[PDB]
């Protein structure tokens, strides 16, 4: 049921001049859309929403983790932390800083519950016990995202990504409030509008967490997707590129998301 119908990605990465790495799954029938879809990626900030899955299963058997309040440093605030630098002088409970690393893709909110976890380790660790053995991760922010071609640090590949995505967001890895409290958080992300996003009509339900590394055309996005009447899709775009200025375009991730609805025959 992989690509029973072919969709032109060749043309779409090359146009963008890098590459770019799909996996789809429609969750009714097990129909998929894959490409590239086993190579790895670099995951940049889309780590933040497998590490806010792991602080609820952790929650699972500490009933006073989420509302714990969190005081931190100055040295926290590391770029690209625009939740979490409102509260310096107060703290955050960990919910709080669960919801500003998947929504506003806060940095210091996710350096903070990674040292919850035990590190890089700890979340890599967390998705092991899923069943995923593809997710690395082995730095923290900022180093994380250097997108080194050819490094395998800090990545995995949209396979994996789609299937630990779905697992977590419609299967049993979480207990159910904790997996609505997943999703709920997916769908409050605000950085993603033009990405998968873009794609998917406005009367869908969607969750998603997207990442930016800054360097090497290397950007991406998934998504739990709910069209109406049908069963839910899952899906992982990442795209990377050759040269260390290449720019990522939010533009080609949205394209690869509608050429992956439309080999799997979803109409929007
Ligand atoms: C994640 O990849 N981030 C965090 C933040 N939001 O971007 S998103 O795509 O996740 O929404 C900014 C970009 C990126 C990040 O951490 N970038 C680093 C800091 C800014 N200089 C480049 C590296």
């Amino acid at each position: 049921l992989t690509n029973l119908v072919a969709e032109p990605f060749a043309k779409l990465e090359q146009d963008f001049g890098g590459s770019i790495g799909v996996y789809a799954m429609d969750t009714g029938s097990g129909a998929t859309v894959s490409y590239r879809a086993e190579e790895r990626f670099p995951l940049c900030s889309s780590f933040k929403g497998f590490l806010a899955a792991a602080v609820l299963a952790r929650s699972q058997q500490q009933a006073g983790l989420l509302d714990t309040p969190i005081r931190y440093g100055k040295n926290a605030l590391v770029r690209w932390s625009p939740i979490s630098e409102k509260y310096l002088t107060t703290g955050m409970t960990v919910a709080e800083l669960s919801a500003a690393a998947v929504q506003y893709s806060d940095n210091a909110a996710a350096n903070l519950l990674l040292k919850e976890l035990g590190g890089p380790a700890g979340l890599t660790a967390f998705m092991r016990s899923i069943g995923d053995t593809t997710f690395r991760l082995d730095r923290w922010e900022l180093e994380l995202n250097s997108a080194i071609p050819g490094d395998a640090r800090d990545t995995s590949s949209p396979r994996a990504v789609t299937e630990s995505l779905q697992k977590l967001t419609l299967g049993s890895a979480l207990a159910a409030p904790q997996r609505q409290q997943f999703v709920d958080w997916l769908k409050g992300n605000t950085t993603g509008n033009h990405r998968i996003r873009a794609a998917v009509p406005a009367d869908w339900a969607v969750g998603d967490k997207t990442g930016t590394c800054g360097g090497y055309g290397t950007a991406n996005d998934y998504a739990v997707v709910w069209p109406t009447g049908r069963a839910p899709i899952v899906l992982a775009v990442y795209t990377r590129a050759p040269n260390k200025d290449d720019k990522h375009s939010e533009a080609v991730i949205a394209a690869a998301a509608r050429l992956a609805l439309e080999g799997l025959g979803v109409n929007g």
